[PDB]
């Protein structure tokens, strides 16, 4: 069952609980807005039916510093430092992705790197940020281990996702966004709630035996005996090798220009100290350093164009590029508002209930 | 069959041969190194044994001009796009990554990208040339229509490699060096010639059966009635949609940056001038810009011991990182020779007899 809520009405609801727990103003407007991009967008995993215990709960348990800002620990002219001082990702994300592009339209390209950061959302936001100003946006964050390794027996690596957004002549840009494993653990949480079974591909227990049932990864990866397969599978045969190596890029990039958490100090730290602390990273390429703009749109719409057209798999009516499915959505979403397991409407009135938000219903 | 032949053998005969069919002498030298590359890595497709069919028989058939060298056509602090001249991707490709690294240790970041060249051998190669000089490097080009897209039932996309090539600790560096589609085509006509099956998740017949026998590809993806799958295979289930948008991250950033050829037009445009005409780009990141470079060695590092140290799965010794297995081949062979195949052997006799270059047998 399910109740339909209005993106306006899910937007403002989260800008005031954040305010009445205690966030800088601008910082509730960074994360509620890159929050309600992951509902915009079909990400249902990422926007407000997380609200309550990926952020709120978090926030009480001291997990998040609301007020943070990010500190400028090393600038160069194309590059920078940020420690996140242990801020929303959103806020850290936003930031330093801005930072990168306005680098990027100053001298041609702009990297920013992030450490002591929290989660950030979906990758895709800050590749739309970038290609809203003309930018081939480049992102990525680190995450607490869940992927096994190539061979591997055992979670080590986050999923991990990448996403790139690239302007197009079309009513939206291109946007790749996902994890570098086959399936993030968001996805699990769903099927759970909705009760279905997960395809065999994505996950296995201890000793490489596939999972069907969503719950026996949820508990058993925090635990070190279930872990997801990379992009390709287990096997090299179907490209195992190429995901995991997708994978550690994604955490290279992510820690290690930064000094941020890696691997299993991730959820090792936050046993210690209460918090995970995470890596994240921003480049920007500003397109007009190498072709006029829209010439540059008309080619990858081209390119979208022609693969749309080209023929189509029997069982299937069409093709799909990067960010199609996700447009498609947000036109949806945008006029008919978005439909709320009930769960999520209970979330929202307890939060309503504690903080004094006014709702209508 | 094979006979055991050494890398200096390869490497001088290689630059012999070159001369002889009239290249510009730092052309040849910079052509052999990026071959003797392939060979010295594994990619047993990608050097000699594609010597005389890729590159020699194609100067032959005026394809490529092999006394061409790139014009810059617009370049800024950062940035810059060239022409390739109809050169070799080996000239073009070593001399805009060189190119990127001179951009990226002056202002931090570096990006070229390529028009109007030819075949590159291994991406891999130029991810090196970036991490040797403590850069991080990636880079890509697209290639002749092979690939379907995700629901698609017709070759549109080049196998489209990546290469990522990051400085590390140890005694090589991360690299990952593939092709966006699970196989690339070459490894097709490896298994042609040992006369071994295919897996069946590499490509399919018009309709979307499944590939046993490797000619079937190779003789139907240029008639547009087979083709190779992303990584990720067919279903969205198993990620196919993430590998396919990948391959055309790779496109776009090879073609619509530089305005080179995209999917279909590159046989297309064969079809009529007869050559093969590809884009490339490279991208420089200086480390020492964010981090001192031999403790973001130690991290990186720090990741693959921590990957390799993971419990392995059952019936596997060991768990790789990007490049090891790459590593230990170049040291086998560096010592030992290389093991080529017999028509390996007979093309280069017939070039030796042809070109009046030397050869121990
Ligand atoms: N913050 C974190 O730590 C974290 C970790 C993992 C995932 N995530 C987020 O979760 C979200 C979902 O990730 P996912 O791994 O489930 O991705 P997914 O499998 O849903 O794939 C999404 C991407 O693939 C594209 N796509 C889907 N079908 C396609 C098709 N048929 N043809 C062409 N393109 C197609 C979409 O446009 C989109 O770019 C992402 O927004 C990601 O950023 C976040
Ligand atoms: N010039 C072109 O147009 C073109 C097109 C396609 C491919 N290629 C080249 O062909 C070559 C082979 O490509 P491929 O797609 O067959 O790649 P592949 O499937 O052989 O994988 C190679 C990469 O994966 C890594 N790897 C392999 N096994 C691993 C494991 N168990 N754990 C961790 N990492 C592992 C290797 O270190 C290497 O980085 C590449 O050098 C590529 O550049 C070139």
């Amino acid at each position: 069952q399910t109740k339909n809520v209005s993106i306006d009405t899910i937007k403002e609801f989260m800008y005031q609980v954040l305010l009445k727990v205690g966030s800088d103003e601008e910082n509730a407007r960074m994360v509620r807005d890159t929050l309600i991009a992951a509902d915009l967008r079909g990400m249902d995993t990422h926007g407000i039916q997380r609200f309550k215990t990926v952020y709120i709960d978090r926030i009480k348990k001291g997990m998040i510093n609301p007020t943070a800002k990010p500190s400028i620990i090393r600038e160069t002219s194309t590059t920078c430092v940020l420690d996140g001082n242990n801020g929303f990702g959103h806020v850290n994300g936003t930031i330093g992705m801005k930072m990168a592009i306005e680098k990027a339209k100053k001298y041609g390209m702009g990297m920013v790197v992030v450490r002591n950061s929290t989660h950030f959302g979906i990758a895709g936001y800050y590749s739309l940020l970038a290609a809203q100003e003309g930018c081939i946006g480049i992102c990525g964050t680190n995450a607490r281990s869940s992927v096994a390794a190539t061979f591997g027996d055992e979670p080590i690596l986050g999923t991990n996702p990448l996403a790139i957004g690239i302007p197009s002549d079309e009513a939206f840009p291109y946007c790749f966004d996902g994890a570098t494993s086959i399936s993030p653990t968001g996805r699990f949480e769903k099927y759970v709630r909705m009760g279905k079974t997960v395809d065999k591909s994505w996950a296995s227990m201890k000793g490489g035996k596939p999972i069907e049932d969503p719950k026996e990864l949820l508990e058993n990866y925090p635990k070190g005996k279930a872990y997801l397969h990379p992009l390709g599978g287990s096997d090299e045969v179907s490209g195992s090798h190429k995901g995991y190596c997708l994978s550690e890029f994604v955490e290279i990039m992510s820690s290690c220009l930064s000094i941020a958490n890696f691997l299993n100090h991730i959820e090792e730290e936050k046993e210690k100290s209460g918090k995970f602390s995470l890596g994240h990273f921003f480049i920007a390429i500003n397109v007009e350093c190498f072709r006029d703009l829209n010439e540059f749109k008309k080619n990858v719409g081209d390119i979208n164009r022609t693969l749309r057209n080209t023929d189509k798999l029997p069982g299937h009516d069409r093709i799909y590029t990067a960010g199609e499915k996700e447009y498609e959505t947000e036109q949806k979403r945008r006029k008919f508002g978005d439909d709320l397991p009930l769960v999520t409407i209970n979330e929202m009135k307890e939060l309503s209930s504690f903080y004094n938000v006014p709702l209508p219903f």
